């Protein structure tokens, strides 16, 4: 079961309309987010809109990749999030499906937070879901 499908998001940048982060969450693998392009990091985040237990991320990228990102958790109150927990860090991404575990924890808010890119665009993701 995928936690995330449909769920709330936000993200740092859009690069055009149509690339927002909802597109990352609608199970769709022909629709993304996109990020603006640059150096900059970038991050997606999902509210689940409840406490979940969660242990693995699977992440459907673009072209345009991160080769270095972490899977950050929050249990912050709210629809704000502003305390991160990395759960997970690569700096050796290789784009495509990424197909992460990590120990089980409690979570309400769950980040994808990338910080180098494959290419000299941005950041794109088909889907990011988030199980038990």
């Amino acid at each position: 079961h995928n936690l995330a499908l449909n769920k709330a998001t936000a993200t740092s940048s859009i690069e055009t309309a149509g690339h927002e982060g909802d597109k990352a969450v609608d199970g769709n693998a022909a629709t993304r987010w996109a990020s603006a392009y640059g150096a900059s990091p970038q991050w997606i985040y999902i509210n689940l809109g409840s406490t979940q237990s969660i242990s693995r991320v699977k992440l459907n990228w673009e072209d345009a990749y991160a080769t270095a990102y972490s899977i950050q958790v929050s249990n912050d109150s709210g629809s704000t999030p502003t305390n991160w927990t990395t759960v997970y860090s690569t700096t050796t991404g290789d784009g495509a499906i990424d197909d992460i575990t990590f120990a089980a924890t409690n979570a309400k808010f769950v980040r994808v937070y990338a910080t180098t890119r494959a290419t000299a665009y941005g950041y794109s993701l088909w889907e990011f879901e988030v199980y038990g």
